[PDB]
């Protein structure tokens, strides 16, 4: 077995069906004490927290959903009707995630698409009938982030307001769509430093808003 299936396993045993906030606790747990794994994790995890309450987003699009931590995170939060799509080029991780989301009774508002997101991204308006984006939390690999936020606004799926939230701008490190965003008219940037996941590594979250062509 992979260290994602251990995840899924330790989640189905060491936590309650239907019940999210066991879920991270689960997945905090075992990838403290057992294996280290890529979730955005739980001092990250507060800050987007605070950003999803803050917004109230309808609809949200995560690129990069590994095991399903992050789309827990994110939809338990959201309101009765608000829904979340999540892109994951992985089809093992594809699985995980759905059957994260299935046990933590989230199922409902999340859509786990299996693609890549460069793939992916063109086909929301016509084929996922997306008008455009509340929010995109931006968590693949640190090489798309600038291409796939370009991508995105060609595609017309970002408006005024639209909040990007980026992990990991500093370890491993996005220095191209920082340098990017933050000199961009057509962006509002905001730093928010932390951890990384279950370390004592500075990382953080970069917030850019969408402000127009
Ligand atoms: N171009 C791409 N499109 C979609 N998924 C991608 C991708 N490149 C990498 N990935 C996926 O991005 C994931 C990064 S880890 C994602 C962690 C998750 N957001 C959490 O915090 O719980 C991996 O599962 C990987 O397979
Ligand atoms: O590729 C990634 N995609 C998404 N999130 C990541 C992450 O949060 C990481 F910490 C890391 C990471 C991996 C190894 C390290 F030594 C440090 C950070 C990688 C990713
Ligand atoms: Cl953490
Ligand atoms: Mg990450």
């Amino acid at each position: 077995d992979t260290k994602e299936q251990r995840i899924l396993r330790y989640v189905q045993q060491n936590a309650k069906p239907g019940d999210p906030q066991s879920v991270l606790e689960a997945i905090d747990t075992y990838c403290t004490q057992k294996e280290w794994a890529m979730n955005v994790g739980d001092a990250k995890g507060q800050i987007m927290d605070a950003v999803i309450r803050e917004y109230s987003p309808s609809l949200v699009l995560e690129l990069g959903a590994y095991c399903g931590y992050s789309a827990v995170r994110m939809a338990r939060l959201l309101q009765p009707g608000a829904r979340l799509l999540t892109m994951e080029i992985n089809p093992d991780c594809a699985a995980i995630t759905q059957q994260m989301l299935n046990f933590a009774g989230l199922q409902d508002k999340v859509t786990i698409l299996n693609g890549a997101s460069q793939d992916l991204i063109p086909q929301l308006k016509k084929k996922y009938d997306v008008d455009t984006l509340d929010m995109v939390f931006l968590d693949h690999w640190k090489d798309r982030y600038l291409p796939d936020t370009l991508l995105l606004e060609k595609c017309g799926l970002l408006r005024k307001g639209t909040v990007l939230l980026a992990d990991n701008v500093i370890v491993p490190g996005t220095p191209d769509f920082l340098a990017y965003v933050r000199g961009s008219s057509s962006f509002e940037c905001t730093h928010y430093s932390s951890y990384l996941e279950y370390m004592k590594v500075v990382d953080g979250l970069e917030k850019a808003i969408y402000q127009g062509p």
